[PDB]
């Protein structure tokens, strides 16, 4: 399987310690949510493991015990290392502490995740190279999405998204720099399909799936993949109107904060920039007009002054240093691969490793790999000619969908996902 071992850190996850007024009813309802997501990992064979540097006592309303004994007595079988308990254990904050774990169970890196709240934990897991699980149900964070508000969520996000073989629907690669991943197959050559809602009157702005569901999806798929190692970046693609550019983004955008916060990179919002108006890639083929990748490529460029501070709103003032940088680049859909084939262009020339990732794969469109033939000059606008495009290779659909994967399998896991409850 993917997932082996779930590290659980104490403060503000299995007791709280920012606080000293939390209600003994919600102590007593995360004891007992605790009880059953533990519970949940043994039955997957999943090990349930406490990393922690002090063997501080715990008032019981029985008396007071050490934190090793109160664990032992309250989530028998779990493992507890502590660094007062071992000296062996090297500190938290440098990640140090995952290598030391990964050795003792005999488990690789992403064979682990990693739920605290505290500064320190976010610092252990990001800085040890594993899967941040921010657990907020005894302190909220607002910063921020890709959160976890209750235990239950947890094992929401392990049953639906870390225990199928299949962490993509979709799959390829060319040459040695091109990368492509789709979580699922899909019909989107209907004149009627669209991924964001009709109505804004709705409060679900995407027509298929939800911000929580899809930023679930992409964290778990990435992460087991193996994609997250060493992903400096995250961004989004631009919508074909220079007006409106950021509609994916702007709904994702709490979310991809959170995931970038887990895998200790950062997400570039505004990273390209539609500086012209472009043909809809869509309406054109409802219109059964030919898309050519030049569409994209003369409407795009880098932006040389993204957003630095997503708070603030302060801007990089010299453009972002990219060179032998790996960026994930997430489109919603990807059809023949000219949005893709475009940023993957555009970062390329600016020296950094590229993967193309899409929520939906079309069904039976190829995507075809293209290189420029004129220098591109990333962080202007550059126009270029059809003839100044190498096709150079194709990532077919047919062969690269994987074994299971179905459009109607997808919005099985929307289901599984939205009515999920503890497996009776
Ligand atoms: O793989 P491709 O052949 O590039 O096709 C997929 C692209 O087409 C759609 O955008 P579109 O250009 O229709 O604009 P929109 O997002 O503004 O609706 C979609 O959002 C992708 O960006
Ligand atoms: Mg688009």
């Amino acid at each position: 399987m993917y997932l082996k071992a779930v590290i659980f850190s104490i403060a503000d996850v299995v007791l709280p310690l920012t606080s000293n007024t939390q209600p003994q009813e919600l102590k007593s309802r995360i004891d007992s949510e605790l009880r059953k997501l533990f519970a949940f990992l043994s039955s997957k064979g999943i090990k349930v493991i406490f990393l922690t540097n002090k063997n501080r006592n715990v008032r019981t309303h029985d008396g007071i015990v050490t934190l090793d004994e109160y664990l032992k007595r309250k989530f028998p079988e779990s493992i507890h290392f502590c660094r007062e308990l071992d000296n062996n254990i090297p500190a938290k904050q440098t990640g140090k502490a995952i290598d030391f774990i990964m050795a003792a169970l005999e488990l690789k890196r992403n064979e682990m995740i990693y739920v605290g709240r505290s500064q320190e934990d976010l610092q252990a897991a990001t800085n040890g190279n594993t899967l941040f699980i921010n657990a907020t149900w005894y302190e909220p964070v607002t910063e921020y999405g890709f959160q976890f508000s209750e235990p239950k969520e947890i094992a929401r996000f392990i049953d639906v998204f870390c225990l199928r073989e299949q962490l993509w629907g979709w799959q390829g690669h060319f040459n040695e720099d091109v990368h492509y991943y789709a979580l699922a197959p899909f019909s989107t050559y209907v004149p009627e399909f669209t991924m964001y809602s009709a109505n804004a009157r709705d409060l679900a702005k995407l027509s298929v799936g939800s911000p929580d569901f899809w930023i679930r999806y992409l964290g778990a798929s990435i992460y087991f993949s193996g994609l997250s190692e060493g992903a400096s970046f995250i961004t989004t693609y631009v919508g074909h109107n220079a007006e409106d550019p950021y509609k994916l983004a702007n709904i994702m955008e709490h979310d991809l904060k959170g995931l970038a916060v887990s895998f200790k990179g950062k997400y570039l919002k505004d990273l390209f920039l539609r500086h012209t108006t472009a043909i809809k890639s869509q309406q054109a083929r409802i219109a059964k007009q030919e898309v050519n990748i030049t569409s994209q490529i003369n409407t795009v460029n880098l932006n040389p002054a993204p957003i630095k501070n997503l708070i603030t709103g302060e801007r990089y003032t010299n453009p972002p240093k990219l060179k032998g940088k790996k960026i994930l680049v997430i489109d919603d859909f990807c059809t023949e691969g000219n949005a893709h084939e475009t940023a993957r262009m555009y970062l390329k020339a600016a020296g950094a490793n590229v993967i193309n990732i899409s929520w939906l794969k079309t069904i039976n469109r190829d995507v075809s790999i293209c290189e420029p033939t004129r220098k591109i000059r990333p962080w202007e606008a550059n126009t270029l000619d059809v003839d100044d495009i190498n096709y150079v290779g194709t990532i077919g659909y047919a062969e690269n969908v994987t074994h299971g994967s179905a459009p109607q399998v997808l919005s099985e896991k929307i289901q599984q996902y939205d009515n999920w409850d503890w497996p009776q």
